[PDB]
């Protein structure tokens, strides 16, 4: 018995998978992102030029998740691109690229570039809804025109299948509403639920202080504390989006967790706080416990209870 | 060294209560929460006519917390006012009541009704917004065309001080916008943050089944998954509204959670899971706790450390 599946023309020994921005930001991360257990490996969310990102501390893990404002530090697309096309191994496992460009056109100028070696190569596009604050306008995957806007030019310009990364969303509305704009693009093939819960803020009672850095302590938050968020939003696409994968992210903690998100429709389960936490060991671990619960209830395959979540009466 | 506080005209023996509608709904639980150690209380959120309310089950709670979908069960309108009216000991502690009407229409005529109560008793009005209007829109407060309206026909039809139940927001814009519609208002004099967190999803793995009825599962959250997201917004209106209170409500269950909303800006602070689940008893529990917090700390009233979390230079 094996975990083993074959989505968007790739096969994949497992569904796990790091969460972007998690141990995938240098070549030195992605070769250990590659020689764990895992199933396939995220970069982390590039731009055009590399970024030092938000002053330090800009993360921290408490026993119930985390908190952070990286301000999307990483080397650079050129960079990215040189480890898709020269670097990585992939008859070990497949890779997905995350773009993450302040601006539309930035975002069309880097997937025209990936395009080819998606083609030569088989690197599979995360392109991530969530940027930096600025004053006076919402996040792009909360503003729908926005949001439109961006999946007709990238699916113009990319020419290619490609996923979307979601931040959380809280309101039946907005579900409908986002599914609706999703499902106007056929090349859209997977849907990443969820980023971090944006701006949360942890402070601590001895030092009466926050406990990061950048924007007077607010910073999205991941872990524990989103579990649920994160099924809401997988299962709310999964019935949504009867043609395209949801891959589920967040609170992912054990093979139970995961067993949550794959019943709510996950195809794939990306993991966040908890690799960040303890290495990516978990992998090992995170495969063992699904088998695991899997056997003690008879399921044969991924397949037999994907989405299969109950509902009362 | 001590708990009190004087607001809004009126003192209250501690900054604690309950969250509207825990343990709130009857003559019962109000003359309960009225023998309990709480500094104050606050009626079930109410409708012009009484309510049944959703299929159960619809509350299950869990050790990081609760979900719920109830569906604004209620005795009406007419009792809680006659509860204020008639039954309310006002020498015990203040009352709040809170009214969330379907439609501003509904809205609207309860107020103008309670408005002669809330003169000649002291009753404090609580106004839900995080409550549905037509269906297909998004909840009231997500929604800021909606909120003004309510707020202005509110102001008109009540002509007294009030304050408003806010769900939570995730990204800064909404803060921005949010806090400069409630400052339009100036009879808004205190701001409850927050609700419930919309719509999340909690799976039973043994099961394989959501453990609500209503809405296929889907339900607010509360308790332990929501205490940052509950002091970033109760910080961000703390911060962005320096002529109104604010009121914390989220993730309280002990008293050093009490100490973090209060550095975080709150005033009153609210306890909806966690009284739910281990009852009255819990209010002496929160004031020892905070006491000894403060005793350790130096701090002799709330006042010395009310707004003044730290932030990192
Ligand atoms: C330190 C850190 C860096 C992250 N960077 C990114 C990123 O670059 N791109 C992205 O799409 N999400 C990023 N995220 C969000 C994660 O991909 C994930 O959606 C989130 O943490 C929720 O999952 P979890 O509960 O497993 O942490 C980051 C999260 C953390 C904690
Ligand atoms: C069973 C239940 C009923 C609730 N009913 C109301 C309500 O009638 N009006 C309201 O404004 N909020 C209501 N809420 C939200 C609570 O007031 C509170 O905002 C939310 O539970 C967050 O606080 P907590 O984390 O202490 O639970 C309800 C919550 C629960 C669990
Ligand atoms: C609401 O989104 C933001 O505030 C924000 C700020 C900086 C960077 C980003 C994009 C990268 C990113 C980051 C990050 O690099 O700070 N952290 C996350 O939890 N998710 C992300 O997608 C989003
Ligand atoms: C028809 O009214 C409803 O179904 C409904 C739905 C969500 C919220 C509300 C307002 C009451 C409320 C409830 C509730 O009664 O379901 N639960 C919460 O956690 N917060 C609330 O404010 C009513």
């Amino acid at each position: 018995m094996c975990l083993k599946l074959n989505l968007l023309d790739h096969v994949f020994a497992n569904p796990f998978m790091n969460a972007a921005g998690v141990l995938c930001s240098t070549e030195e991360d992605l070769r250990c992102m590659t020689a764990s257990s895992s199933g396939a490996l995220v970069s982390k969310s590039c731009t055009s030029a590399p970024r030092d990102g938000n002053p330090e501390p800009r993360y921290m893990a408490f026993p119930l998740g985390s908190i952070n404002s990286m301000g999307l530090p990483n080397l650079g697309f050129d960079f990215y691109l040189k480890y898709a096309s020269d670097l990585h191994d992939y008859s070990k496992k497949p890779l997905f690229l995350s773009i993450s460009g302040l601006s539309v056109e930035e975002n069309v100028a880097m997937v025209r570039r990936l395009a080819p070696v998606a083609q030569e190569k088989g690197v599979l596009l995360e392109l991530n809804l969530s940027c930096p604050n600025v004053p006076g306008k919402p996040q792009v995957a909360y503003d729908f025109e926005a949001m439109r806007t961006y999946l007709q030019q990238v699916s113009l310009a990319y020419g290619l299948p490609f996923g979307v990364k979601m931040p959380p969303y809280f309101d039946i509305a907005h579900f409908d509403t986002a599914a609706a704009v999703l499902n106007e693009f056929p090349l859209v093939k997977f849907v990443t639920c969820v980023n971090s819960v944006g701006n949360g803020l942890v402070i601590d009672a001895e030092s009466e202080s926050v406990v990061i850095k950048p924007k007077q302590g607010f910073g999205g938050l991941g872990g524990k504390y989103i579990l649920p968020t994160a099924l809401a939003n997988v299962n709310a696409f999964y019935r949504r989006c009867p043609d395209k994968l949801v891959f589920g992210c967040g609170g992912v903690y054990s093979g139970e967790d995961a067993f949550l998100h794959i019943l709510a429709g996950a195809s794939m389960v990306q993991v966040g706080t908890a690799l960040q936490e303890e290495g990516p060991g978990i992998f090992t671990r995170l495969e063992d416990e699904l088998l695991e619960i899997m056997a003690r209830k008879g399921y044969r395959t991924l397949e037999e209870f994907r989405g299969r979540v109950k509902t009362i009466e």
